[PDB]
């Protein structure tokens, strides 16, 4: 389906675009906002091919600005997203119980448990440091209540042309 | 000096033991109290050191009472803390968003994940960290720091002060 390719070519664009200029990115965090075009990803497209859409959208976030570095667990973070959203939310309507455990089931099981993996896996790190956490975790914890508020709003301001 | 501030406060800490040991969840290793409601009024009333001993004391008749679970020391050193958070940022400045935010985050951050899971590993002999050893009480911990900011807040800005404010 093309309008349906314009779509995504467009979405995929600006989740780049998010995590691309806007984004508070130092060596162990990112603060981005690169949960809501995701979630309209995950409204519009459903589970699988909002997963293959923001994976995809990572690769070509990273192809285009690269000096971060590749890590292959960060793409599998992106399609979890995608499908997490999409399979939460497309399509039930919002609802304060869902946009909450969706957005619970993302921070505790893509933020804290795999993030941390990630870096862990790849960067030196002492885990042990439990120090180390404390930025994380004052995040993790201040940014839950932005990102439901967030996603509730966007949730509720025919999709398109998904599936 | 206190004539009634001990009468009243005698009162305050019976709602803490009231709500800490009969109206809140538990299990081993993990908890949800709504003591920080009665807690935070006595940041809210007197000032931050003595609602430090205040609720200082009420962990302990807490478990004067109520003895099984034993006693653990560093856990009336987070009862002093709560109190003296609560008192400083609630008592003789307006709460706004901004702080009761900043408050309930330093009790969370410092005593709720700092603090009393390493008390738990001193009791029960678990101290090592494990994924997911931690997660229900991270799971606990994101999902009702809301609730705490939605509820002092509103402990703050209230419902049917009346009388006499910040002396009583
Ligand atoms: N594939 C890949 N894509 C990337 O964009 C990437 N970026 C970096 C740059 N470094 C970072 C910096 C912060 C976080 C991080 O803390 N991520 C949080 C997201 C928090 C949020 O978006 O609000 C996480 O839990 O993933 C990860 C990698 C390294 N490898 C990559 N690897
Ligand atoms: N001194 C003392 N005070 C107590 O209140 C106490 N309570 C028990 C009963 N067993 C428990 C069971 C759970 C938690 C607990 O996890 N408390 C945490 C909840 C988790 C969190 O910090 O968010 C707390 O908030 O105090 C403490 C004691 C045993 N010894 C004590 N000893």
């Amino acid at each position: 389906g093309t309008k349906s390719i314009a779509l995504m070519g467009v979405l995929i664009a600006v989740v780049v675009v998010f995590s691309r200029f806007f984004a508070y990115e130092t060596t162990f965090l990112k603060i981005s906002f690169t949960f809501i075009p995701e979630s309209l990803i995950g409204m519009i497209f459903g589970p699988f091919w909002a997963g293959i859409g923001t994976a995809v959208a990572d690769v070509v976030g990273m192809l285009l600005f690269p000096k971060a570095g590749y890590f292959p667990g960060f793409t599998l973070n992106a399609f979890l997203a995608g499908a997490i959203y999409g399979y939460f939310y497309y399509k039930k309507e919002m609802t304060w119980q869902r946009v909450i455990l969706a957005t619970l089931l993302v921070t505790v099981l893509i933020n804290i448990i795999l993030t941390p993996l990630w870096l862990s896996l790849m960067y030196g790190v002492n885990l042990a440091n439990f120090a180390w956490w404390v930025p994380r975790l004052i995040k993790t914890v201040i940014f839950f209540p932005i990102q439901v508020i967030a996603t509730y709003y966007l949730g509720n301001k025919l999709f398109g042309k998904p599936l």
